[PDB]
RNA sequence: AUAACUCAAUUUGUAAAAAAGUUUUAGAGCUAGAAAUAGCAAGUUAAAAUAAGGCUAGUCCGUUAUCAACUUGAAAAAGUG
DNA sequence: CAATACCGTTTTTTACAAATTGAGTTAT
DNA sequence: AAACGGTATTG
């Protein structure tokens, strides 16, 4: 009768199993539904559902934004056509058509095929004159003379078109005039100050070497080495790096605290720069004022590079000067291989295929696999000298649209839009009229806070409309409430008070949530001095004096200043001992200091009667982030304050809310006392009542006013946790299960239910890493051992370049040849915490260095390592937590309670998305109620480790080989349900831990050891018991019995999730043009032979059709059945009419009855057993699980590591005993392969293989087979190699077999069945 | 197990922007040759598209999540061994 | 028909909220 | 980032 589940709950599969009082696996008859003439079939309760990976909304977000993107983009170049429509069809009536009919071959073209001037002599003129487009955006803003409008629009409308990024704030206006001069300002004004160490400036061409060819990083240098006495690290290197852009210490050019490191470009720096003065004074902002000044023209030179006092149009002259020099260096290029290499000149100039010119003009080649290429050929020839200068600058042979115009801000192209509008404008009075609109084109952009500009039917959107009309860049502001718009953009995405669920939460910075914060830790300190008995609380005056005194005058207070400026000077005591506070206070008024720095008196600050105030000022500076709407929301206190000041409060911005509402905190009032929460904190007799404490008190009317407050789908509840959307499909898998598990199982609820859940990219971060700790450090280790980006993701070179070459315990630099001799020793031991995380590993040369194995490391090495374990992480190539962790015997190191709070966090699972699994089951299994009206729990749920069974399997020889086949994961559920069953009659006191619904010395041995009563030596008996109930919880000499037999059963439930494709319509490559039926329309008129189009559509569903073709000139029509694949594309007007769709196919007379859905991996049984699981309209895969005996699983798994004391005697010997087990094997997969796989040729690959390597190591065999397995593994045919042999996929390329096979719809556990005979429909 | 605070690190979800890439056309190829083909010249730029499309017609929406079969249901889901 | 082999859009920036993990403080 | 279905090309 009585039952228990389990569940192995991961991202690719739930495994589940039923077991009863003896940890047996029922079996039972179930029903056979269908057409065949199999009424029913015993069942295994074992089982698996696999299922593809859930994916996140990511890819999905970034195709969304980019498609808005694109259709703005083009209502921009609709706009500006708009304005030019009138004038336009003066001069060219046909302009704005042939240009949108550009792309259409000329049989296709409405009009003449040269789009600009509609004829060939005035086309090929204009391109001579104009070889690119910034040629014509130089003429159009330098020349007088009026211009073809035509001419006007090209070069607005690629300006607007291609208009650069939004990241500078403000204006623009090209300065490098004075770059030889600027810096010249700069050596005097800092050679006034430091005038008894004064810098030779000797006319030194800043000019040059600042904005060469080459980096900002380096350029410093290369300036410094010019000045005779002047390291590059010191105070005019350091502002030199700054006026490039470089964040420097500063901190012992002036010896501060912490430091100072600043960016021109970042908005931090106006304030910033005062907190570096305010310490060195006033006397010194002439020197940052002459450093910002050259902070401009180096800001723009790596673009520019053109004197700009002779054309308004640096950006596109310096474009042309890309253009000039890419033709001289090509016509000398040219001429060098004909005088000296002139066999390969078809090769670099004719031939596409190869990364030559040809190759980089009119081949797939880059500018980096171009200059790769022609390197060797420059060199190895004489004369090509200055030629190569430019490769290694990145300046030979450059496009004009190329990578790195990223960094244009749209402000350059403005002004060459503005200076072109302002020529013209004298020739054209519709110019002078629209300067503005046009202008705005370019320069309006959606505020992020604005969101799409929808009209109720965008599930994203969320602005509102001051008027119910058309947005344009013109009208925007009079038509979007932005206010209302920027506000909702926070709120929709802010939390409800838990407490008070309609009451919104407070900003985190407001000067109330603040006040809140410090009280509610203020009001548990406690103190003792000189004669007192006990420590006592603080008082109401006592809290009032420290807040005043303290807390309202320096951003953080110390214990120190709470014993020396507070209880020394006002209490008078010489010693007092602080409990509740360490160092320093967690809570502070960061808001209050903000504040009264900014308006002067705090007088405003304290006088409560304007408190209101106060807060909608700060909740104003934490909805917005533009310092304009912050600045109109301001203007109704500008009657209450300076003009100085409301410049002041516009620029202090905060960030982040509370997790508590202004009502809970200071509104809802205790009935008796009247008194709020904060009132409370403030002063509460001798009792110092928490937050918390108040919330719970049942003496208050707090507790029961919040229950009042509170108030009330099974899919919407799971997708709504936190956790990966892949982790969250396997929980909802599980619950589905279990629903079934349920059902079969007669509607009767489990005893218990007992889960276990699992724990260039990666490689370009790392290379970040490393990149700027090693800039931090400032070390030339880089230049000493370059590495490619793929080989850190070795751990010992990873951890050796994280270490700076050095021993991260000794102080001692490693060789780095030398990383194979050096142990990777862990922070916290793996005795405690199994954490494999760069996080808790470190590399050394002698694990041995660390101190005692038994702890975290020595203070010995602590006290001689720290001061370099905080520069590895004043440098970000260590965690504050790996540093809390080595530095942690200087705090005490490990207590006996830690050791022990360790070793049970192995066995009780602690995840929050764990924890929600169990309480949906628990929620789901436990629904009634007694007399009394208490939860009846009917079910226990229980929560396992993986490292539970992972541990017995190992302890009983148990072994997972994963790639045999399926069944690890329904075994792992089964063994869980034992374990988990087992475990909790044993000692009933840890339901505490593992079900929903010298203290440490004994607790660390009882965890460490609470897994004993399954061995019968450690002298304990066969036969295992509860004391207090005398329950049978383990027969030792039996029930490892049953589970042995368990984890043989051949008939284990294995099912793939079904399911529909959705997604991209097919790839994304824009394929040229070719005959064929394959190339798919990227527009309804653009036929693909003509114009290319896309390839390789995915299938949504394959589709049974019986049906007839037409044949021969007669047409007679021929029966046919097979699959069709409905691509995502055509799924929508498949299912709007299926005949239509079909009949438009070429068939006939379809059979609309016999139309089956095919989603992927339907299932389909042949001869012999054999299965195959769909993957498409004509593609199959492998549907069989090969069932290999126990006994040959563990030989496997000990052979493969025969790396594992007298009991790896009779493991090692037990291999070589049964060396027979691998030819026995060898025939499993034979005997499997020839009757399901059908891989004839692959199958005597691996047989010659085999055979030849016999006289090889039992191990190395071993290893070699668990490859074989991929042969035989369910899904798609793979890859693998044999030793050094490699065994091509043979592929299932036809469907045709499945047509008469009998298809098999399976049940979510595997266990219902309905069975078609598709041999039966086909006429 | 749970709440607030502090510090660090993660993960999820949203919006606004940028630069390429690719595709077709445009940018008169020249000269010998009956042609097959052979010499030389040339190349850097632009337009337009960037899921087909959709109706709600917005400067919106169009790749996430959810899916055995049978009956019921627009669906969500429920009933069926 | 089978064996064979090739291919696959990419980078970057700004603004924000939430939950989570894990080292501290105070509590239910 | 592979993995593995689309595609062509080869007899």
């Amino acid at each position: 009768k009585k039952y228990s589940i389990g569940l192995a709950i991961g991202t690719n599969s739930v495994g589940w199993a039923v077991i009863t009082d003896e940890y047996k696996v029922p079996s039972k008859k179930f029903k056979v539904l269908g057409n065949t003439d199999r009424h029913s079939i015993k069942k295994n309760l074992i089982g698996a559902l696999l299922f593809d990976s859930g994916e996140t909304a990511e890819a999905t977000r970034l195709k969304r934004t980019a498609r808005r993107r694109y259709t703005r983009r083009k209502n921009r170049i609709l706009y500006l056509q708009e304005i030019f429509s009138n004038e336009m069809a003066k001069v060219d009536d046909s302009f704005f058509h042939r240009l949108e009919e550009s792309f259409l071959v000329e049989e296709d073209k409405k009009h003449e095929r040269h789009p600009i001037f509609g004829n060939i002599v005035d086309e090929v003129a204009y391109h001579e004159k104009y070889p690119t487009i910034y040629h014509l955006r130089k003429k159009l803003v330098d020349s007088t003379d009026k211009a073809d409008l035509r001419l006007i629009y090209l070069a607005l409308a690629h300006m607007i078109k291609f208009r650069g990024h939004f990241l500078i704030e403000g204006d623009l206006n090209p300065d490098n005039s004075d770059v030889d001069k600027l810096f010249i300002q700069l050596v005097q004004t800092y050679n006034q100050l430091f005038e008894e160490n004064p810098i030779n400036a000797s006319g030194v061409d800043a000019k040059a070497i600042l904005s060469a060819r080459l980096s900002k990083s380096r350029r410093l240098e290369n300036l410094i080495a010019q000045l005779p006495g002047e390291k590059k690290n010191g105070l005019f290197g350091n502002l030199i790096a700054l006026s490039l852009g470089l964040t420097p210490n500063f901190k012992s050019n002036f010896d501060l605290a912490e430091d100072t490191k600043l960016q021109l470009s970042k908005d931090t720096y106006d304030d910033d720069l005062d907190n570096l003065l305010a310490q060195i004074g006033d006397q010194y902002a002439d020197l940052f004022l002459a450093a910002k000044n050259l902070s401009d023209a180096i800001l723009l030179s790596d673009i520019l590079r053109v004197n700009t006092e002779i054309t308004k149009a640096p950006l596109s002259a310096s474009m042309i000067k890309l253009y000039d020099e890419h033709h001289q260096d090509l016509t000398l290029l040219k001429a060098l291989v004909r005088q000296q290499l002139p066999e390969k000149y078809k090769e670099i100039f004719f031939d596409q295929s190869k990364n030559g010119y040809a190759g980089y003009i009119d081949g797939g080649a880059s500018q980096e696999e171009f200059y790769k290429f022609i390197k060797p050929i420059l060199e190895k020839m004489d004369g090509t000298e200055e030629l190569l200068v430019k490769l290694n600058r990145e300046d030979l042979l450059r496009k004009q649209r190329t990578f790195d115009n990223g960094i244009i801000p749209h402000q350059i192209h403005l002004g060459e839009l503005h200076a072109i509008l302002r020529r013209q404008e004298d020739f054209y009075p519709f110019l002078k009229d629209n300067r503005e609109k046009i202008e705005k084109i370019l320069t309006f952009r959606i505020p992020y806070y604005v969101g799409p500009l929808a009209r109720g039917n965008s599930r994203f959107a969320w602005m509102t409309r001051k008027s119910e009309e058309t947005i344009t860049p013109w009208n925007f502001e009079k038509v979007v409430d932005k206010g209302a718009s920027a506000q909702s953009f926070i709120e929709r995405m802010t939390n409800f008070d838990k407490n008070l669920p309609n009451e919104k939460v407070l900003p985190k910075h407001s000067l109330l949530y603040e006040y809140f914060t410090v009280y509610n830790e203020l009001t548990k300190v406690k103190y003792v001095t000189e004669g007192m008995r006990k420590p006592a609380f603080l008082s109401g005056d006592q809290k009032k004096a420290i807040v005043d005194l303290l807390f309202k005058t320096n951003r953080k207070v110390t214990v120190k200043q709470l014993k020396e400026d507070y209880f020394k000077k006002i209490e008078e005591f010489d010693s007092v001992e602080i409990s509740g506070v360490e160092d320093r206070f967690n809570a502070s008024l960061g808001t209050y200091h903000d504040l009264l720095k900014i308006i002067k008196d705090k007088d405003f600050l304290d006088n409560e009667e304007n408190e209101d105030i106060l807060e909608d000022i700060v909740l104003t500076l934490t909805l917005f982030e533009d310092r304009e709407m912050i600045e109109e929301r301001l203007k109704t206190y500008a009657h209450l304050f300076d003009d100085k000041v409301m410049k002041q409060l516009k620029r202090r911005r905060y960030t982040g809310w509370g997790r508590l509402s202004r009502k809970l905190i200071n509104g809802i009032r205790d009935k008796q006392s009247g008194k709020t929460i904060l009132d409370f904190l403030k002063s509460d007799g001798f009792a110092n009542r928490n937050f918390i404490q108040l919330i719970h008190d049942d003496s208050l009317t707090f507790k029961e006013d919040i229950q009042k407050a509170q108030v009330s789908s099974l899919h919407e509840h799971i997708a709504n946790l936190a956790g990966s959307p892949a982790i969250k499909k396997g929980i909802l898998q599980t619950v589905k299960v279990v629903d079934e598990l349920v059902k079969v199982m007669g509607r009767h609820k489990p005893e218990n239910i007992v889960i276990e859940m699992a724990r260039q990219k990666n490689s370009r971060e790392r290379m970040k890493r490393i990149e700027e700790g090693i800039k931090e450090l400032g070390s030339q280790i880089l230049k000493e051992h370059p590495v490619e980006n793929t080989q850190l993701q070795n751990e010992k070179l990873y951890l050796y370049y994280l270490q700076n070459g050095r021993d991260m315990y000794v102080d001692q630099e490693l060789d780095i040849n030398r990383l194979s001799d050096y142990d990777v020793d862990a922070i916290v031991p793996q005795s405690f915490l199994k954490d494999d995380s760069i996080d808790n590993k470190v590399l050394t040369r002698s694990d041995k260095n660390r101190g005692k194995s038994d702890n975290v490391p020595s203070e010995e090495v602590v006290k001689k390592m720290k001061n370099y374990w905080r520069q590895l992480l004043n440098a970000k190539l260590i965690t504050q937590r790996k540093f809390d962790n080595l530095t942690k015997a200087e705090r005490g190191g490990l207590s006996e309670l830690d050791k022990a709070g360790f070793i049970k966090r192995q066995l009780v699972e602690t995840r929050q998305i764990t924890k929600h699994v169990a309480q949906i089951l628990d929620s789901r299994m436990n629904t009634k109620y007694d007399e009394n009206d208490k939860l009846i729990r009917e079910v226990k749920v229980i929560t396992l480790k993986s490292k539970l069974v992972s541990d017995f399997r190992k302890d009983f020889q148990f072994y997972k080989v994963r790639e045999i086949n399926n069944y690890h994961h329904a075994h792992d559920a089964y063994l869980n349900a034992v374990v988990g069953t087992a475990l909790i009659k044993k000692y009933p006191k840890l339901e505490s831990e593992f079900v929903y619904g010298g203290k440490a010395t004994a607790k660390y041995f009882f965890y460490s050891n609470i897994m004993n009563f399954f061995k019968t030596e450690i002298k304990r008996p066969l036969i295992e018991t509860n004391g207090e109930t005398g329950e049978i919880v383990w027969d030792k000499g039996r029930d490892f019995a049953t589970v042995r037999k368990v984890l043989s059963m051949p008939q284990v439930n294995i099912v793939k999730k079904t399911e529909v494709q959705t997604g991209g319509f097919s790839k994304e490559s824009i394929l040229p043009k070719r005959n064929s039926d394959k190339l798919i329309a990227r527009k309804k008129d653009w036929d693909p032979k003509k114009y290319g189009g896309f390839d390789s559509p995915t299938v949504a569903y394959s589709v049974l059709v019986v049906a007839k073709v037409e044949k021969g000139k007669s047409k007679k029509l021929k029966s046919v059945k097979e699959l069709l694949g409905i691509t995502i594309m055509e799924r929508s007007s498949f299912e709007k009419n299926p005949i239509d769709f079909l009949e438009a196919k070429g068939y006939k007379e379809v059979k609309k009855d016999l139309i089956i859905k095919l989603p992927k991996y339907s299932l389909f049984e042949l001869e012999n057993g054999r299965k195959r699981m769909l993957a498409s309209a004509g593609v199959l895969q492998k549907g069989n699980e090969l069932a290999l005996p126990s006994k040959y699983v563990n030989f496997l798994y000990l052979a493969s590591h025969y790396e594992k004391p007298e009991d790896n005697e009779q493991k090692q010997l037990f291999v070589e005993q049964h060396k027979h087990y691998l030819d026995e094997i060898i025939e499993q997969i034979s005997e499997f392969s020839k009757r399901v796989i059908l891989a004839d040729a692959n199958l005597d690959k691996v047989l010659s293989a085999y055979n030849k390597h016999r006289d090889k190591p039992i191990r190395e065999q071993a290893e070699n087979i668990i490859h074989l397995f991929t042969l035989t593994n369910l899904g798609a045919p793979a890859a693998f190699k044999y030793f050094d042999t490699t065994i091509d996929r043979k592929r299932y390329t036809s469907t045709k077999e499945v047509l008469d096979a009998t298809l098999i719809h399976q049940s979510i556990t595997g266990l219902y069945e309905t069975r078609i005979d598709l041999s039966q429909l086909g006429g």
